[PDB]
């Protein structure tokens, strides 16, 4: 057999959103072992429990790697957990697929990205709300790297288009207590709070949000780090009306979506929904096991070869790992989260857009990384 | 902290069943830790992946004993695993917590089990279903210790009640053609199918048996280990009007059951379920934090002589760990299962039963 691992929080504030991550490959794994496997050989998952703990992520992959000789790593969701396990795959020459939005400024040689760019969700994010009289954000997100550099993101391009943040509010994960925030956001009246809140801290604010007398329409809230499976734990009605920006729901009209939700359905259950992280999951095997057979080896330096410019007819439509950066090349899409906790599609790009995690080509963004060279 | 292990299927043909208790398990222990902790200390849990594995269930129980020096495992569902976990936790002298029905004829002083013994399910399954007039018995369970062993004692008392069984097949863990075990039933019309089936085995069978043309009222199907949460992985339009026989349901109407299924859905989503194994990690995750408060200590001998007669009101009902055998008093209830998945009681006892795993109680199971 070929081991691969699998690398998620299973408990902790993070586990409302990474278990169903391990069912997307799990499920793409017993699909491919029942068409044959790879290379003539099966797949068998050694799944660890990152536990929500950015150290236990680092221990945890240094042991799938080194004692469990796998060939891949599939996990991390936090840019913490995937900046905890960069330089352990780097220095091992691993590889890990890595299928969650997150704030670019990276690309390691040893991350194939599998989740949006901020090319491909936060900034056309901005773009849409400011170019639909929304001027004055709120920005409210975790304590951690991805809601700071986010949120640092958020703030050029604002300057740029001719906005401005009338409040900024970081809370740790796993933070409940929302009261104060929602205080700050009744006395500064913004036009939209953009939400970079991750984990089970969601359901305590969007509860607590309602609770307090603001509903979509005279607030809307624009979260990044929830979709379909987060709004189920939440509660859809916490979040009708709100907005989400991804590169996939559950509700996208094409065959192979048809095909991916029932599939996805009859193996977990008809209440079981799909959403865009999920979707990058089980893109995410089916890619990384192309690039073994393209490149007739597991070895990570001819699957990294291989795997430049692979095509996949992906539920969400087509996409393609970008042999400049190992993103993907993914369709920009936003939405309104309806009262059965589906989204409703109001605005999304023709084509695929080409995954830029370091803003080369907006103009504007010169000094957010402060990397450099041509990256 | 006081670090405390969860050993379940998270992976494999087990996990559409033990991926929920590894959440009720982690639910109680964040509620214990928000009502400060046990021994002063919070618990630390430390989740490892069974992969419906039985070697892997015996080497993860021997990392969580050795290496990472938990003072309890929660975890485990299939005899198989618990079976394997069986020696290491004699060995080390640890802990399991078991939260599965099984088939009994077992009592490790190192294993206590949360789960219905057989004379608390199987046996008054059978009792009830002949009662109702069901003496054709057709026996269908997956390829391991626990239903082969429930299917002897389902034959013993059969035998003794003046029942046959007209039929009895095996299909490994993970099967899912159905087809040959389906025509052989359409072949020899039984009174009632007794399913053993474990795993997402089921949802082949049950999906296979409607598309067949079988509903519960031409042939029943009286499950042991399926409950509310496997019923909606399967789908409830499959399993509408089949039976069950379990300690606990999630429509059971207590005031601790409404609490115990409004909190579990506020953590999880108002979608998610509770069954009968999902109370009983539940149960057991109270339980072995009850016995370490009264031990004063978390050794595992204090923590046994502690845990004799411990009694707890759990969502089922009031339920006491037998000091006998390590197993739990529980009350017997038999349903069917309703169009949304959820169970109408039709029968139960008036009291919480004692756990007999020997069946020392039925003289007819002598010679098991
Ligand atoms: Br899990």
């Amino acid at each position: 057999t070929i081991k691969v691992g699998i690398l998620h929080s299973l408990s902790g504030t993070m586990s409302i959103s990474e278990v169903s991550l391990k069912d997307a490959e799990l499920m793409a794994i017993e699909e491919i072992n029942n068409n044959g496997g790879v290379l003539g050989k099966k797949l068998e998952p050694i799944v660890e429990d990152g536990a929500s703990d950015w150290p236990t992520f680092a221990e945890k992959a240094k042991k799938l790697l080194q004692k469990d000789k796998v060939a891949v790593i599939f996990g991390a969701w936090t840019s913490a957990s995937r900046k905890a396990v960069l330089p352990v795959v780097e220095e091992n020459n691993g590889l890990l697929f890595y299928p969650v939005q997150y704030e670019g400024l990276e690309s390691s040689p040893n991350i194939f990205y599998m989740g949006a760019a901020p090319n491909q969700q936060i900034v056309p994010a901005v773009k849409w709300l400011f170019d639909n009289g929304k001027k004055r954000f709120y920005l409210l997100g975790s304590d951690y790297v991805f809601p700071r550099t986010a949120n640092k993101i958020i703030k050029a391009y604002l300057k740029y288009l001719g906005g401005v943040v009338v409040g900024e509010e970081y809370t740790p994960l796993g933070h409940t207590d929302y009261s104060s925030v929602i205080n700050k956001i009744k006395a500064a009246k913004p036009d939209v709070v953009f939400n970079t809140l991750n984990g089970d801290s969601n359901v305590a604010f969007f509860k607590q949000l309602k609770d307090a007398g603001i509903d979509a329409n005279t607030l809307p809230v624009m979260s990044v780090s929830i979709a379909e499976e987060e709004i189920k734990g939440i509660g859809p009605e916490y979040l009708k009306g709100h907005l989400v920006t991804w590169n996939y729901f559950q509700s996208v009209d094409t065959p192979e979506n048809k095909e991916f939700v029932e599939k996805y359905k009859k193996k977990y259950g008809e209440d079981r929904v799909t959403d865009d992280p999920i979707e990058a999951a089980y893109i995410g095997v089916y890619l990384w096991a192309k690039a073994v057979e393209k490149a007739g080896s597991t070895d990570v330096d001819k699957v990294r070869e291989a795997a430049k410019g692979i095509e996949f007819n992906a539920p969400e439509g087509p996409v393609k790992i970008d042999g400049d950066n190992q993103h993907l090349y993914k369709t920009v899409r936003i939405g309104e989260i309806l009262e059965n906790g589906q989204i409703r599609e109001l605005w999304k790009t023709n084509k695929p857009v080409k995954p830029d995690p370091y803003l080369k080509g907006y103009e504007w963004a010169q000094g957010l990384s402060e990397q450099g060279g041509s990256h």
